[PDB]
């Protein structure tokens, strides 16, 4: 039993919520909330600015330092790193962005770092200003991650359409 509330049971593993991710996160305090992260970890805009900003600012400064010592990530990479106010972890995980001509077989490949935790909350991965089909990345992760994910939707109106066409 976990605490999280609302959620829609798409598979055996898989919950989906139209839902801020901000939001779930700062009212459950998950163990691990994922990040939508770029190769250089620089929280701009969609769920990456949106989470930075819910830490005053604190994760960009941390996410600095990690890559003045490591360097970029991989497409299809992650990084463990602090969760701030909002989790225990933030796993940050990068999708390919298809407004970058990134490949989508990437896609799969970034879901599979979820495999490495029991419990994550966390966005459809390359989809919003990342370029990709949302109920493609959905199909992905329900097919790839085999831990127990809560998936935040934050567009009403896509979470209605991937619950409708899920099968
Ligand atoms: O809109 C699709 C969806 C996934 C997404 C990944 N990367 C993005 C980059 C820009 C925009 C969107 C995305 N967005 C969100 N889903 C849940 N909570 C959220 N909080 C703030 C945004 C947001």
């Amino acid at each position: 039993v976990n605490s999280f509330s609302g959620y829609l049971k798409l598979t055996d593993n898989v919950y989906i919520k139209n839902a801020d991710i901000v939001e779930e996160a700062k009212k459950v305090k998950p163990t691990v909330v994922v990040n939508a992260a770029n190769v250089y970890l620089k929280h701009g805009g969609g769920v990456a600015g949106a989470l930075n900003k819910a830490t005053n600012n604190a994760m960009q400064v941390e996410s600095d330092d990690y890559i003045a010592t490591n360097g970029p990530l991989k497409v299809g990479g992650s990084c463990v790193l602090s969760g701030h106010n909002l989790a225990k972890h933030c796993l940050h995980v990068v999708g390919p962005n298809v407004n970058k001509g990134e490949d989508i077989q990437l896609l799969k490949s970034a879901y599979e770092n979820f495999n490495q935790h029991e419990v994550l909350l966390a966005p459809l991965l390359s989809a919003g200003i990342f370029g990709a089909d949302p109920i493609h990345s959905l199909r992905v992760c329900v097919d790839t991650v085999r831990t127990n994910v809560y998936l935040a939707v934050f567009d009403k109106n896509l979470y209605d359409k991937l619950v409708s066409s899920f099968l």
